[PDB]
């Protein structure tokens, strides 16, 4: 996940939820999008 | 649907049932999934 | 569209849920043709 564009990184993080895709693996895509900003 | 990519008819399937969309429309998408199988 | 981590983890889904059996196969042989079919 380190490697997606933020392009991809936030299409994913949307897709994910609107999927309801497994709650830790979202966490996952949160974690990642809060170190980018951070 | 005959012309929606295989990952774009996975994609449509959840979004469709977890967001409670048109049951019509969830069967279009599940006839389509059937007619590729 | 679909990331890889994003589909492995909607086979996991689909798995958990028990759906349909066609809807599982299709993502399988999405799977395969990427090259995860090591699952």
């Amino acid at each position: 996940m380190r490697k997606l564009s933020d392009e991809l990184l936030i299409e994913s993080y949307f897709k994910a939820t609107e999927m309801n895709l497994n709650r830790d693996f979202i966490e996952l895509i949160e974690n990642e999008i809060k170190r980018r900003s951070l």
